[PDB]
């Protein structure tokens, strides 16, 4: 109930999808950050909300800024999110099997730059 995945210095996860086991009650996102390049310049943070909400929820974000971890405080359309990582750091995130509900679209993003990817329920 955990996966580990990694964002580079050239803006790269290092999977494009994550799958959920239907057994796990909470699930663990594990973030690091090979590379040369910090926080400030080359930051990374790993983002779950639906389909329909990661615009407003990178917008929102971009304009909270650096020191918000570019995310809008308290932002409800977010269902998971670590913290913004530099080059040598770590984050891990857990969140709540049942906020994933049937039918619907999920999707894992970094906010500043512009890499995704899926995340399913198995
Ligand atoms: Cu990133």
């Amino acid at each position: 109930c955990s996966v580990d995945i990694q964002g580079n210095d050239q803006m790269q996860f290092n999977t494009n999808a994550i799958t959920v086991d239907k057994s796990c009650k909470q699930f663990t996102v594990n973030l690091s950050h090979p590379g040369n390049l910090p926080k400030n310049v080359m930051g990374h943070n790993w983002v779950l909300s639906t389909a329909a909400d990661m615009q407003g929820v990178v917008t929102d974000g971009m304009a909270s800024g650096l020191d918000k971890d570019y995310l809008k405080p308290d932002d409800s359309r977010v269902i998971a999110h670590t913290k913004l990582i530099g080059s040598g750091e770590k984050d891990s995130v857990t969140f709540d099997v049942s906020k994933l509900k049937e039918g619907e679209q999920y999707m894992f993003f970094c906010t500043p730059h512009p890499m995704k990817g899926t995340l399913t329920l198995k």
